């Protein structure tokens, strides 16, 4: 990553093993559940693209998410390169291609240069927006179950049906009343509309 | 989170995976019992809301009370832009609005700039303030006992009776002595009036 | 806490995840033997009253203790109030309440500059007094067995029998010998008088 | 490593044992799956030759391995000696042999010296690339199946069989239509040419 | 403990939470077998009375050996004050007593205006050989056997034999060749004397 | 050990718990396997002789091996004494003699003092130089199986076979052709002379 040191100038730090560890076993543990991409976000904080492609390069499983990241990243670059189309000037800095921000054509010392001019190209924020417009698909794709197929159980407590709906929806990216056990959905219909979801909860406890 | 570096001034640090990792546990472990709260305030401490967003974005489970917090969070939004109406000069800082302070429409670069400004608008102290009333409203609905109904068995030491006690009024947020056993209420009611909580238990041994 | 930077001055920094895990575990493992009072200091170096009230507050259970704690605290401040009765200036700083000494009326920034004053008024230092009294009296408390139960068994080694004496001479804040079995008595009684504990553990032995 | 400090000089820092014991760990879980070679990279990144022989010394098993790699480095060192002949001058940086890049006739001084001299002359860089080239080697080879013998089950989910298939081809360094089961096939055939991997999963769910 | 900084003037550290956790495991684990002292000499480096006081109040079992250790202490304090008699300057340091020195009369304050003194009186060096005094007879009282019960066994092999002989006699700070079964004793002297380990070792194998 | 700080001046650091516990648990997980060796040198990168008698002291079992350790660290004592003779001065600094590297005769503050000076005498490498020395040995005389007695069983596959026999030469301190068996014989006598190990290897797969 570059981080800003104790003196205030802008520097490459090597990535740490606790982190490298930590995505790592988020993955193996979580798989894509929607967590791990607030996860990974965070695990990635001031990284470089060489950086970024150490952290999905050191996952052993999920073959197939990681092809389908690499399409998705290459369709973003091809995307960018009919934005930002390029033409080198001894000494001086070039402007980024598609593979440059991806980390596959650019070294660490021309990443870094960019991620530090002033003013900067974000070449790590950039790539960190494409590989996330990846997982959310690859999120979505791993979805057990529809929100069509969430339904209040007959001795389901509402809270646990209410925290599977919501778990649900969150990976697919009035429903709530209408899939309510009938005894639930009773005491609902009386509370009138409008009603705050703390309010139902209370009612159906 | 905000640090002030080894030569003091106050600079943005990236949130660290001992940190990430030290809060999902204790969700994992303890899920809304009321010392949750505590360890979310100290594990927030300097956060931006980037980050307090981020520390709510890695929970994978209890999406109904993730759900609740963001409408309590939407809330406190409003009454925010209620007392504090906005209108940009070029280079010059906007105000925050509601919706700034979570976070959601805010870069992590203004979120920085105001916290560092002189004198500085403290958008984490706000926003976390926002985050605790909800998780607070939570922990009083996961509470699982009235404190009507925790009353010491006729083999339980009156320890163990306080602990119970205790712990459901800090969850909730003379019925001590109404609740003890037959045995107890009598010691008890012969110490007298204004005991201490050290007289009772010591007498009740 | 408040420590010392690399350069010299006295600044705020952040209780670690390492501290406050460290502290939970501990009082897990071991509730309140005598033992778990030095860990308490030596985890509560440069605290703040904000830090002490997060480690306090962190504790799940043995909440009859905290409550205890918390009346010995009460009765602390107020003999606090007897002593430095109280009257602000702008800008200038206020005089320290037994309640802001307990970091309840009190701000962080208001504590910090107590602390860094010159001179400092080490409301840190003087709190954390006040939470060892009330430490040490729980301690006392929870000390299952009498000094005066603790005799040696027919088959125990002498060691045995003498770890057990001063672990619970240490939890309740000749009798030695007068405790031990007929086998070892006789061998003690004729050691002659002002025998040190490591020549009677070698006669014993 | 060598290692920017706080104030921007590059200097040499010892490895760390969290650096040496993630290494032996993962080789311990992974062997030589393909995610252990970007492991390797991430956890060498500013090594010296010498700290790259101390990872790969580390190493209790696999010495058929260890073997096949020393043969690829003197390999490359030799060729190295071809390339670059050299011929000492007081006092003066000598030019580095192919076992000085190796670390087996260099000191740690010599390599910090040519590492931070301007322009520096990476040895490390430079022994780290001939490492990998030996690395992909031994992958290629501890490679269990063959690309032609994975085939879809009839009752195995078309995304377990992508994972294995990506998982496979990436160990060896239309046939996912042709290796398909029947099932799927007719409807991969079905949905035309250029259909790209999520169109494909999709499909076949 | 007492450290220098970056920029290298010695100052205060708190007592990390690492440090605690290692000594009070190593206790747990080894009780007073003999590598536990160097183990406290290193995990102590730097220390002040204080943090000496620490690290032995946090351990929760052993009290026998605590009590025995604090009449060492005693002891070589009585012998202190005995060789170094005291007689305040206003502003001015005092001189040391022994309990001043052992850090039971003594601030934190007044330890490191010792420590850091030009000259320094090592408060928390001299006290450490105190306590590692105490440890040491401890050790000795602690070994379960005598040297001369070691003895090898008529199937025992000659290294595993030599191994608890040195172990023994580490704890109790020819006999070898006495000691050794019928069959190695026999190869052993003809020999011939000052043979080394090695070569009676290589001799038995 | 000794490092340098942030602003590049050569100073004295207190051995970390993570680096003691690293070596102890390496000596109880692989005892005098070869690979121990690297691992003890990368841990003890800068020691004073203080610090290596801390890492040697801290192993509890082995004590046969340790003492085989001291007899070699004395004749490497010697010796240095025999080359290296010695006659102080008020505060200038002494030569160093044998028992002076080892640590035994030195203090900390003459170990730092040597080390540190311009030009330095560098005692812990030297040191380090005796322990390698003598450690190499032990995993010699630790070996447990002559590399005569690996040989490819009649079932063992040909890389299981090659690690063990690599493995055994590595502790020891055409061959890999004859020991093989009938079936890799036969196929690795037809690939003709100076065939790579990779070769050999692949035929055999
Ligand atoms: O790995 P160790 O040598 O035992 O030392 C570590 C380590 O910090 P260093 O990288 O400076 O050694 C940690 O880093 P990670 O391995 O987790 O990346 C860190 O944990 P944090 O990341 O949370 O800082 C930590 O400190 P803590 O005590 O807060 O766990 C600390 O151990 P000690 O400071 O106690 O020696």
């Amino acid at each position: 990553p570059i981080v800003q040191n104790l003196q205030g100038q802008m520097v490459h730090q090597c990535i740490s093993p606790r982190t490298l560890n930590a995505w790592v076993k988020v993955v193996e543990e979580k798989a894509f559940s929607p967590e791990v991409i607030p996860m990974f976000s965070a695990l990635s904080c001031g990284a470089t693209p060489q950086d970024l492609n150490t952290m999905l390069n050191t996952v052993g499983g999920h073959q197939a998410a990681m092809q389908m990241l690499k399409e998705t990243i290459n369709e973003e670059a091809a995307e960018w390169d009919r934005l930002h189309p390029v033409h080198i000037a001894p000494g001086q800095m070039r402007e980024p291609r598609g593979s440059d921000i991806a980390g596959t054509t650019s070294t660490l010392q021309e990443q870094i240069g960019w991620m530090t001019h002033n003013p900067p190209i974000p070449v790590g924020e950039i790539y960190k927006r494409w590989i996330i417009l990846g997982l959310n698909k690859i999120v979505r794709m791993y979805s057990p179950t529809s929100i069509l197929d969430i339904r209040q159980g007959p001795k389901e407590p509402f809270r646990d049906y209410v925290d599977r709906f919501y778990k649900t929806l969150r990976a697919e990216q009035t429903l709530l009343v209408q899939n309510a056990n009938p005894d639930c959905k009773t005491i609902l219909k009386a509370l009138g509309p409008g009603a705050t979801l703390e309010e139902m909860m209370t009612a159906c406890q």
